[PDB]
């Protein structure tokens, strides 16, 4: 570790810890910048040389974390929990968490190499017949093909190409990750991840939220399954079984918005899928980011700095570079450089993703003056919710009209049902998936799910919560969890379930603050500087304060709450229940063992 980056001696008291934290911040920014920059260079240009550079930067970060973490314990272990400065307690708490820096050198290198190789495999995997990438090629097939056999080829091809080679690496990663965090005092890595929510009843709290939400998902599921049965027929759709996992418009069946045309009940109302209008009008990726930015500035939040426009990767490169296309938002920890890396496609759902990413950036801009250790969301679910809250306002027909994407605005109950159904395909359908991904990983980290049951337990959970089934037989040579970005890229997922609940609590509070009085689903907080001020107070707080207190200041409650989401969707919840009763549906999938047959001439 460079001499200028090493911790000196400080007095073993709170005054000394303040100075220690200031000195840490100065050097941490340098070490994080080099690590984030090396990761950027690789993720926008996947090469062996750039991977090498990123692994060397990660090794330096581990040296830094070990030196400062050990110094924090040497000086403050018996006293930091009693410091009067609550933010300093949180800073010291973070610095003394070494994570992978607990590993000896050789295992650090193995750990860093595994992360690099799992990332490369996921983002360079192809499906060949001439080869298709996940983004845009297979994504577009899953979204717009209605050939059962073509969807199956893409779904099976992708899961095989990404998942199979990842399994041996993921086993090794898990063991090293657990070894690292056991030395920070956690039973396993999942316990460390769950500890971020600082709730002794986290898992019970989540389960009670899901019990309130599940009836909405069950009714959406049955209605969509019936719509698919009318198109694909009784051979490929079992009205009492799980839905084949490749038929819902998305590789992971996690968002069902692409099958809106098959379920829309009132099709002579305005067409809420504005993708075709975006294309007709000549929208490009940069337009989508400028439109998102101007929503933020309408709230008197910050515009994107020049460094963002000059440095970001907002489209897939056409120069032959391999890149990580999965959308992400980057803080370089120098208070200057902030970037999005997204292979943006011109579609309505990508407009939502753009807003999601710019919500991340906006958080970074607002808390950039805090100490580096507090530059994060009040909890990770907060960070995932910011952009989604704005996207809820952007998606309303009145707002789409204002930005020229919808010529006619109607305000009637049929239009309400269309709108809420489309939003439910996006928000309700996701809930079981957002919940189940980390249940899978928590079991892997705890040892409940050994490598010999990776796929067995994945599909147990996929069927249990989502009510889907694989369209071809799978076995433990397959590693289908690994075919989802966040698993090989070691990004926790429960934050997205928390986000999908939280964003409706935020929306309700900001709509009230904006003076809006009508139905929650027609609120648009555009140009509400009062709502902007309330959101800004959250963003500027970072992790300086307990999330429960930040939430209470914002929405009036110190806990996650499903009631705002339930209230948003109430009209379509009742409508779907009525439709399913009238149609004689079975809610759920009691024929849980059912899988569809293979097409006759497959893959031929
Ligand atoms: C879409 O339309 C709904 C319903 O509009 C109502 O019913 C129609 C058939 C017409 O008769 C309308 O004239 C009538 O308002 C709108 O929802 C309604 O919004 C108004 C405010 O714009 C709400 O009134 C307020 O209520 C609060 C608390 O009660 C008072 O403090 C205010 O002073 C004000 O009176 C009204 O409650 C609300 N109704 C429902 C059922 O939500 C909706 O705003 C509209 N959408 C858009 C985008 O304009
Ligand atoms: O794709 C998913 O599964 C989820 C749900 C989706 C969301 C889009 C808007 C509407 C609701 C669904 C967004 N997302 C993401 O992973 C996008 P991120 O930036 O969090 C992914 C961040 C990955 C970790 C990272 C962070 C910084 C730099 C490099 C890597
Ligand atoms: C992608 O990364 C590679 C390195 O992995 C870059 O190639 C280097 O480019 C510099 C300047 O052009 C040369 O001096 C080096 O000799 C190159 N190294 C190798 C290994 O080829 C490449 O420029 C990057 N591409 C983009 C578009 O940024
Ligand atoms: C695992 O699965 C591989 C792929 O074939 C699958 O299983 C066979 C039995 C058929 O049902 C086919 O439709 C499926 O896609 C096999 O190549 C492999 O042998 C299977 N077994 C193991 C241990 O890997
Ligand atoms: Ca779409
Ligand atoms: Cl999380
Ligand atoms: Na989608
Ligand atoms: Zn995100």
């Amino acid at each position: 570790l460079d001499p200028g980056l090493q911790p000196g001696q400080f007095s073993a008291d709170e005054a000394g810890a303040q100075l220690f934290a200031q000195s840490y911040q100065s050097s941490a920014e340098q070490v994080l910048f080099q690590s984030v920059a090396a990761s950027w260079a690789h993720d926008t240009n996947i090469t062996a040389e750039n991977a090498r550079r990123q692994e060397e930067a990660a090794l330096l970060s581990q040296e830094f974390a070990e030196a400062w973490g050990q110094k924090a314990k040497e000086l403050y272990e018996p006293i930091w929990q009693q410091f009067t400065d609550p933010q300093l307690r949180r800073i010291i708490g973070a610095v003394r968490t070494l994570g992978s820096a607990n590993l000896p050198l050789a295992k650090r290198q193995q750990y860093n190499a595994l992360l690099s190789q799992m990332s490369r495999i996921y983002s360079t995997a192809k499906v060949c017949l001439t080869c298709w990438s996940l983004d845009p090629d297979l994504t577009n097939i899953l979204a717009s093909s209605r050939s059962y056999a073509m969807l199956l080829f893409a779904w099976e091809g992708w899961h095989n190409a990404a998942g199979i080679p990842l399994k041996p690496l993921y086993e090794d990663f898990t063991a090293l990750s657990n070894e690292a965090y056991k030395q920070d005092g956690f039973t396993d890595t999942g316990a460390y991840w769950r500890s971020w929510y600082n709730s002794p009843t986290f898992e019970d709290d989540l389960e009670h939220l899901y019990q309130q939400l599940e009836p909405l998902y069950l009714n959406l599921h049955a209605f969509v399954r019936r719509a698919l049965h009318r198109r694909y027929g009784d051979r490929y759709i079992n009205l009492r079984g799980p839905i084949p996992a490749h038929l819902l418009g998305d590789m992971w069946a996690q968002s069902w918005e692409n099958i809106y045309d098959m379920v829309v009940p009132f099709p002579d109302k305005p067409n809420l899928d504005v993708t075709s209008t975006m294309l007709q009008q000549g929208w490009q990726a940069t337009h989508m980011f400028r439109v998102a930015e101007e929503f933020f500035t309408s709230l008197e939040l910050s515009p994107m700095p020049p460094e963002f426009w000059e440095g970001s990767m907002l489209e897939k490169p056409a120069d032959g570079r391999e890149v990580v296309c999965h959308a992400s938002a980057w803080d370089f920890y120098n208070r200057k450089d902030f970037r999005i890396k997204q292979c943006t496609r011109v579609t309505m759902d990508q407009l939502s993703t753009v807003h999601h990413e710019m919500g991340h950036i906006q958080y970074y801009l607002q808390y950039k003056d805090l100490p580096v250790s507090l530059r994060r969301g009040a909890n990770p679910g907060f960070h995932e919710a910011i952009g989604d809250v704005l996207a809820l306002s952007v998606s309303t027909p009145e707002h789409l009209h204002k930005i020229g994407l919808l010529d006619r605005v109607t305000n009637d109950t049929e239009s309400d049902i269309n709108y809420l159904l489309k939003m439910a395909l996006e928000k309700i359908a996701f809930l079981p998936f957002g919940y189940l991904v980390d249940q899978w990983r928590w079991g892997v980290f705890s040892g409940r799910t050994p490598p010999s049951r990776y796929n067995f337990d994945w599909w147990y959970l996929r069927t249990k919560y989502q009510g889907i089934c694989p369209p071809v037989t799978r076995n433990e040579t397959h590693f289908d969890a690994g075919a989802k970005f966040h698993v090989p890229n070691v990004t926790p997922y429960i934050r997205y379930f928390v986000s999908f609940v939280l964003q409706f609590q935020f929306h309700e509070a900001l709509c009230k603050e904006a003076g809006y009085e009508g139905p929650l689903h027609q609120c648009d907080i555009y140009r509400s500087t009062k709502a902007g001020a309330k959101l800004r107070k959250v963003l500027r707080a970072g992790s300086s304060r307990p999330w429960q207190e930040v939430l209470k200041d914002m929405v009036g409650l110190d806990a996650l709450d499903a009631q705002p989401l339930l209230k948003y969707f109430q009209l379509v919840t009742q409508w779907l229940q009525e439709q399913n009763q009238q149609n004689g549906e079975v809610l759920g999938w009691p024929e849980y063992q059912w899988h569809p047959p293979l097409p006759d001439n497959y893959p031929e």
